[PDB]
């Protein structure tokens, strides 16, 4: 029953998930002036050359591209991380309008969408164990602005009509997530949470400074998806973002000056 509506949206989630009011919730606004450059932060190591995509799923929240995570095929290392984190899936959040849709904001600026590449710390053995740990996940967040198309996004765009409604999936092999990355891997980082229920406080967030551009047509195709299942009243899948949460007793670090 949680969702993004008037009667079941972010404002309501604390009743079923009291951690919603916790000490390390995400997303947050990234105040670029008060983020501290940390010269000890390492470059991010994104190793996606052996990624094995399997499937794309509409789970009633977003669309989700899932990978084989039963071996170290696509991993994230370095940056603020001390472990080796395996890619399990990516998904997006987006708006009804080009001027909203991101979860994180930058100096209060909202982007049209935000890509989340989810990785789990291999020292915990499975994803289900990892989400129970304060250093279980590392989510790489990438902003999307509307402008020129992103060619490496088009294969995703093109399959969306085959997963229009909740519970639909489609085979999605040989997708290369390197086509979704910007030129720079400069980043901000802070400790936070899942941005959807169950809102677990298990995530090291790494948000890239440089957005990617996508076209107005690419994001318009995201907005054709449905929150509902087939045979139910149509509800367009838009505005599936949680707003910025209190930073509380946290410092956002920058890898760059
Ligand atoms: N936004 S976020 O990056 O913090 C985030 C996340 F970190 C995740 F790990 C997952 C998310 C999710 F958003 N989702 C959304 C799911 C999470 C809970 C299970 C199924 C219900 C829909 C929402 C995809 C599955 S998931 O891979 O478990
Ligand atoms: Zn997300």
């Amino acid at each position: 029953h949680w969702g993004y509506g008037k009667h079941n949206g972010p404002e309501h989630w604390h009743k079923d998930f009291p951690i919603a009011k916790g000490e390390r919730q995400s997303p947050v606004d990234i105040d670029t002036h008060t983020a501290k450059y940390d010269p000890s932060l390492k470059p991010l190591s994104v190793s996606y050359d052996q990624a094995t995509s399997l499937r794309i799923l509409n789970n009633g929240h977003a669309f989700n591209v899932e990978f084989d995570d039963s071996q170290d095929k696509a991993v994230l290392k370095g940056g603020p991380l001390d472990g080796t984190y395996r890619l399990i899936q990516f998904h997006f959040h987006w708006g009804s309008l080009d001027g909203q849709g991101s979860e994180h904001t930058v100096d209060k600026k909202k982007y049209a969408a935000e890509l989340h590449l989810v990785h789990w710390n291999t020292k915990y053995g499975d994803f289900g164990k990892a989400v129970q740990q304060p250093d279980g996940l590392a989510v790489l967040g990438i902003f999307l602005k509307v402008g020129s198309a992103k060619p490496g996004l088009q294969k995703v765009v093109d399959v969306l009509d085959s997963i229009k409604t909740k519970g639909k999936s489609a085979d999605f092999t040989n997708f290369d997530p390197r086509g979704l990355l910007p030129e720079s891997l400069d980043y901000w980082t802070y400790p936070g949470s899942l941005t959807t229920p169950p809102l677990l406080e298990c995530v090291t967030w790494i948000v890239l400074k440089e957005p990617i551009s996508v076209s107005s047509e690419q994001v318009l195709k995201f907005r054709k998806l449905n929150f509902n299942g087939e045979g139910e009243p149509e509800e367009l899948m838009v505005d599936n973002w949680r707003p910025a949460q209190p930073l509380k007793n946290r410092q956002i670090k920058a890898s760059f000056k």
